[PDB]
C-alpha cells in the first residue's frame, strides 16, 4: 500500500508497507543491485516489475537514495510515474522531528536520519544505531532523541573484499563464521579475521560510547539495536547489540512519510 | 651492517642493524613503498640511495617477502650487485626454529614466522604478536614456542581507503585519533570509526583467543606486543596489548640471519 | 506508430512518433541507458517492455546511432523481430538532404546531422543547436541548408563526475542550480562551479561562433536552440540560446524516415 | 633559503624561495606528479634529489597538501628530516590572516585559503583568484581581506579526458588552441570545445560574480588575477582576467610561513 525506495551504496531495498503506525508492517521487501546511472524509466520499469499488480494500489511512496545521481532519477521517476500518488523524498537540509547537534547537518546520511527516526520512536530513550550496510555505521541517540553523531567504519564485506584484492594470494573468500578464532588455514584465518574482529570492533566502538559519553554509561538505559543485511552474521559474537530490526530503514521511511502527510 | 628487507603488500620497511645477538641494534629504519612489477635496477637504485655510504659496509643481508615477483627481483638484486656479502633468504615453507604446528605450514607468511621468532625469543613464554601491515595480523606462540595461528583482519588504513572509495558520500580522510568516539563531523566520525573501531576489534580478537585457547587464559603468563606502522597510533587505545617494538620483524631477520650461517 | 531510436554514448533514446510532417507529434519518450555489449535480445526485451501494446501498430521504424556494434544489435533485432515493417537506418557519410561542407563528412556523427536537418526544417535559415548530451555538442547550419560545423565541449554531469571522482575532497554531487554562483560549501561550490559554469561555456561557443563566423553576427538572422536532458536546467541561465526543442532529434529521424521512402 | 611544498590531486610544486617579505622571491621552481600513496622517506629523498645541495642552507619548510595521506607523510617527513628547520604546515581550516565565511571553515581547501592570501597580500583590494588546477577553482576575496567562497567548476584536462574516455570514437588529443571555433573535424571541434568553451566557462563565472555579488561588479575595483599550469593557456581567450601571477601559491606558503614565526 506504501511503496519505499531506500538506494544504499550498494543494495537497493524496495518495500510494500500496510497498515497505519502501530499497525504499519513490512507486507513485501525485495534487495536489488543499485547502478549509479540507471535512469527514471529503467527504475520505474524495474519496481513496476518486482510490485507486480500492486502498482495501481499503492496509497504513497516515500524514497531516500545516498547516492546523488540515483536520487535525481528517482526525482524525475516519482514526479512522472505515479502522479496520483502522493511522494515524499528524504533531501539532506530538511527536518524530520530528530534534532542534529552535529557540526555540518546538511551532510549527514539519509539513512543515518532515518535509522535515528526509527530507533528513537521504536525505544523512546537512549539509543546506539549499528547499520551494517556497505559501511558500518554506528549512531548515538540522546534520551531527548537528538543525534550526537557517532562513527563510520568499513564495512566488512567492503573491507575483506579490498584486502582480498590488494593480495594476488588471496581470493574472494565468502563472509562466514569459523570454527574458532585462531585459524588454521588461510580461508579459516581470514574469515575469523573479517568475523570475529569486526564484531569486536562493534563491541569496541560501543563499549567506548558507553565509556566516554555521559548518559550512555551502563548504569542509564541504553537501547542497542543492529540494522543491515549482514547484521545476522555477527551478530551471534556481538556482546554488546541487545535488539535487531531488519525494517528499521523502512520503518523510518514510513514514519517520515506518515509525518509530512 | 646488516640490510634487513622487509617486503609487504603495499610498504617495505629496509633496515641497517649494528651488533649481533643482544649486541644488535637498528641504527636507521626506512619505509618506502613496493612495486609488484618493479625491477632489481630501480630497487638496487633506491637501497644504495637509503643506505648511503653504507653500500660498501654490510655484513649479512636478510631478507622477507610476501610477493613472489619482489622476491625474485630481491634475489637478482642481491646476487649481482652484492656478490661478496652473504645473504639470507625467507621464503614461507622453511623452518626457523619455531615449529609451525598448522594445516598448511606452507602457506604461512613469512613475516608471521618472523615476528613469532622474534617474540618467542625476546619473551621465552606464550606471546599474542599483533602486526598492523597491510592486514592486521594476530599471531599466538605457545608457551613452548609453536606457532598455532591466529586471524587476518583487515587493515587500519586499507579498509579506511575502501569505505572512502565505494561511498560516494565518503571523502578520503587522513588516519589520526580524533577528539572522541563520537565525531561531530564526517571527517571526525570517519577517523574514530578507522582507529576505535580497529582498537575494538584488536581487543576483541586478543580477549578471545585469551578465552578460547587453553594456556592463554589471563592466569597464565602471556606477552602481548604490537608491532607496526600505524601501531604508535592505535595503542594508547588497545587494552590487551602491554608492549610495543616497533623493529620485531627486523629483529627477527637478525636472528634468522645468525642461526642460518 | 513510428518507433525512433536516438543512440548516444551514454543514454538511449526510444520515441513513438504519432502522424505525419506536420502532424507527427511525439507522445511518448523514453531514457534508458546504453550497453556497448548489448546483443538483440536484451534489447527487443526493453524495447517491448517500454512500448507494451504499441509493439504491433508500428508503421516504420528509424534508427540513428553513434555506437556501431549497438546499430549492428538494431539491424538484427530489426530483421528478426519485425519483419514487415520498413526500416530506415542512419550512418556517417549517407546525404539525407543537407550537403556536409566539412573536411571528412564521414567522420560526423549520425545525431549532429539529423539535428542539424530538424533544425532546418523547422527555422528555414541559418541555425545554432546546442545538444547537451554526453557532450555538449554545437552546431551551426546555414542560411541555405549547409552543415559547417560547430564544437563539441566535454558534457555538464560527465565533466562533474570526473571532477567528484578525481579529487579526494571532492564528492560526487547532484547535478542542481544552487541559490548563487558564490557557493558556501563544498556541494554548493560544485554545482554553481558545474551549472553555471557550462551555461558560460555555451554561451562563449555561440559568441565566439557568431562573432568570427560571417553571416552569424546579431545583424543576421541566427535561431538559437537548445536540446537535450540537462538543457532545460541551464536554459535560465543562457543568454544566447532563444528556443528550446526537446524532441528536436526525434522530429529529424521522422524527416529522414519520410524522406527516404 | 624557504622550501615549500604544494601537493595537488595531481602533480606537487617544490619551490625554492630566498629573501623575506617584500625581498622574497622564488628562486626555483619544480613540478612533480603526486602520488596518494608516496612515503616520507621516498618523498624527502626526492625533495633532496630535486633541491640539490641547498638542503644543508635552508632556513624554513612550508607545507601544503589537497591528499590527506600525502600530508600525513609530509608530517613524518617534516618531523624527521628537518629537525634543526623550523617547519610549518597547512592543516585546512585553521586561520591564516584570512577569515573564513563559509558554512563549514574545516572543509575549505588548503590552496584556496593560501591562494587567497597571496592575493590579497598582493593587490590589498576585492579580488577574484581563477586557480588553474585539477579543477578550475575560483575564490573571491572581500576589500576586507574576507575569503566569501567562490566555484569548482571541473578542470579541463580532466573533463577533456572525460569525454574522450566515454567514446571509443573520441581520442586523447593534446590541448591547443585551434584554427577557428567552428572546426572542420573532430579534433578541432574537440580542441575548440576544451579552448574556447572553458574560457567562456572561466569569463561566464567571474562575469556572473562581479554582476550578482555587492563590491564586485564593474564599477568596483577587482583584482582577477589567474594561477596554475593551464591558465597560460586560456590567457589569450579570456576577457575578464586581468594579471596571472604564476607563483601565488608559493609565495601564500612563504607569508604563512612569515606570520608564524
Amino acid at each position: 500500500m506504501l511503496l519505499a525506495i531506500d538506494v544504499r551504496n550498494t543494495h537497493t531495498v524496495v518495500g510494500l508497507l500496510s497498515g497505519m503506525k502501530e499497525h504499519a508492517k513490512v507486507v513485501q521487501q525485495w534487495r536489488i543491485r543499485t547502478e549509479s546511472e540507471v535512469t527514471a524509466d529503467e527504475l520505474a520499469l524495474t519496481i513496476d516489475g518486482l510490485i507486480g499488480e500492486d502498482s495501481e494500489r499503492l496509497t504513497g511512496t516515500a524514497a531516500l537514495s545516498t547516492v546523488p545521481s540515483v536520487l535525481h532519477e528517482v526525482r524525475i521517476m516519482l514526479d512522472q510515474y505515479w502522479p496520483s500518488v502522493p511522494h515524499v523524498l528524504i533531501e539532506p537540509g530538511v527536518r524530520t522531528g530528530i534534532p542534529l547537534l552535529v557540526d555540518n547537518p546538511k551532510e549527514v546520511g539519509a539513512d543515518r536520519i532515518v535509522n535515528c527516526l526509527a530507533a528513537y520512536d521504536r525505544f523512546r530513550k537512549a539509543a546506539i544505531v549499528v547499520d551494517f550496510g556497505s559501511s558500518i555505521c554506528v549512531d548515538v541517540v540522546s534520551a531527548k532523541g537528538e543525534f550526537l553523531g557517532g562513527a563510520i567504519a568499513p564495512g566488512v564485506q567492503v573491507s575483506s573484499d579490498a584486502a582480498a584484492a590488494r593480495s594476488a594470494a588471496l581470493r574472494r573468500v565468502e563472509l562466514a563464521r569459523p570454527r574458532s578464532v585462531v585459524g588454521k588455514n588461510t580461508v579459516e584465518c581470514m574469515q575469523a579475521g573479517a568475523v570475529f574482529g569486526f564484531a569486536g570492533l562493534v563491541d569496541g566502538l560501543v563499549g567506548r560510547i558507553r565509556e566516554d559519553v555521559s548518559g550512555f554509561s551502563v548504569d542509564h538505559d541504553v537501547a542497542i539495536v543492529a540494522t543491515g543485511h549482514t547484521a545476522p552474521l555477527l551478530l551471534p559474537e556481538l556482546h554488546t547489540v541487545d535488539h535487531y530490526d531488519q525494517h528499521l530503514t523502512l520503518q523510518g521511511l514510513r514514519l517520515v512519510f506518515e509525518r509530512n502527510l
